[PDB]
């Protein structure tokens, strides 16, 4: 716990810890729902982690996200240091100097790109479900939440699957640090890595993610080597924590849900609209901004250099923007959430991200269609920039399943 600053007043000060939350036990998404209790204020001082905002409500957490002229993405991770190590593009960036950069990567990531990789997606979920189908038992994310959205974007970045362990061990300090890197140590090390990959592809430009960034024009003039290593580094980051975890939040959830599951192999094209609820209910990102003036908010007045917490996980959590936030609802009429991010930074991989999404409640449900959590497991989850799920082991009987 870090001294409470001169100006933050002691009824607000909620000292929550975003890398270790207080009822994580009962689930990640449950830990940070503590931020909205009856008594909890709309906006909150929390003392861990160096000092520093938490809004907990929707309505705070969009108009922040909304108002860059306000809060900054320049420094965008808590603790402070890692906020300011930070300098990936385009996330460390605001308008307008973001937009041009923001392009370059939308071209690599986008719709287009989802449109040219939807073989290869398809093709490796059903292929590594189909490979474990048989064995009517898995560690769910060792041997597919990791592996499928990862070796998707190591196949759309032209690296080789040996180099993942080095790649997931680097992103994972930066979400979920167990002690051994800084942000700063780890943000280095994947640097180190593509510095010469980047040389390479200057030279011989290629058809991968990696050339198309490295040679890439940034409104029309040539990107540098530079700013194509931190374009790149936030690639990869973006690639290899989010769907991964996410993906196991999901699979938790419709292994102990058996008529969640029913209502999907019943009506498959209600997929889509389960993928985003389920974005909803297991909402796992939490990265925030820095105050660039001294700033009245919501009746709180806020610091020049105040890093504050904006958690997109909490918007389609709060009671107030959507009814009983912690039910699962396929149907729900207006899914509202922030969490794919809110305002000039919105993810630029969230339709490859749903396409997984997708791809995986089908394929998994048409080939394995019942399953449930181990007899006696305990699933634990992990609290950070990222949230997930440390580890799920998942069983069925082989004889309820198909091959296709
Ligand atoms: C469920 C999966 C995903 C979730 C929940 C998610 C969430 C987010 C959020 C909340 C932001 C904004 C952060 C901020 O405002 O500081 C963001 C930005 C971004 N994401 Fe995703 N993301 C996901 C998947 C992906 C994937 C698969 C990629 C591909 C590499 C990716 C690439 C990016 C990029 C490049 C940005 C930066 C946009 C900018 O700064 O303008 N994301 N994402
Ligand atoms: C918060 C994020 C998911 C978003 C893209 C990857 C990530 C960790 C960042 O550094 C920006
Ligand atoms: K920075």
């Amino acid at each position: 716990l870090a001294p409470l600053p001169p100006h933050v007043p002691e009824h607000l000060v909620f000292d929550f810890d975003m890398y270790n939350p207080s009822n994580l036990s009962a689930g990640v998404q449950e830990a940070w729902a503590v931020l909205q209790e009856s008594n909890v204020p709309d906006l909150v001082w929390t003392r861990c982690n160096g000092g520093h905002w938490i809004a907990t409500r929707g309505q705070l957490i969009r108009e922040a996200y909304e108002d860059y002229r306000h809060f900054s993405s320049e420094c965008p991770f808590i603790p402070r240091e890692a906020g300011e190590a930070y300098d990936f593009i385009p996330t460390s960036m605001d308008p307008p100097e973001q937009r041009q950069f923001r392009a370059l990567a939308n071209q690599v990531v986008g719709m287009p790109v989802v449109d040219k990789l939807e073989n290869r997606i398809q093709e490796l979920a059903c292929s590594l479900i189909e490979s474990l189908r048989p064995q009517g038992q898995c560690n769910f994310t060792e041997d597919y939440a990791e592996p499928f959205p990862i070796r998707i974007f190591m196949l759309l970045a032209g690296l080789p699957e040996e180099d993942i362990p080095h790649l997931k061990y680097l992103t994972d300090q930066m979400t979920r640090p167990d002690g051994s890197m800084t942000f700063a140590e780890a943000k280095e090390a994947l640097y180190d890595y593509l510095i010469p990959i980047i040389e390479q592809r200057r030279q011989k430009p290629g058809t991968d993610a990696i050339s198309i960034v490295a040679n890439g024009q940034v409104n029309g003039r040539p990107i540098t080597s530079d700013e194509a290593k931190r374009m790149c580094g936030l690639l990869l980051v973006g690639g290899l924590d989010t769907v991964v975890n996410f993906l196991s939040f999901s699979m938790e959830f419709l292994a102990k849900s058996p008529e969640h599951r029913q209502e999907l192999i019943q009506r498959p094209e209600r997929i889509p609209a389960a993928c985003e609820e389920l974005l909803r209910r297991f909402s796992l990102v939490a990265d925030g901004r820095i105050l660039t003036s001294d700033y009245e908010f919501h009746g709180v007045q806020l610091k020049k250099g105040d890093q504050i917490l904006l958690p997109q996980m909490l918007s389609g959590l709060d009671e107030r923007e959507n009814a009983c936030p912690m039910h699962v609802d396929f149907s729900r009429q207006k899914v509202s959430h922030t969490t794919f991010g809110h305002g000039s930074h919105l993810c630029l991989g969230q339709h490859l991200a749903r396409r997984e999404i997708i791809v995986t409640l089908k394929e998994w449900l048409t080939r394995i269609p019942d399953f449930s959590i181990a007899p006696g497991a305990q699933i634990q989850h992990k609290s950070g920039i990222v949230s997930g799920v440390q580890a799920l082991p998942l069983v069925w009987d082989p004889a309820t399943t198909k091959a296709v």
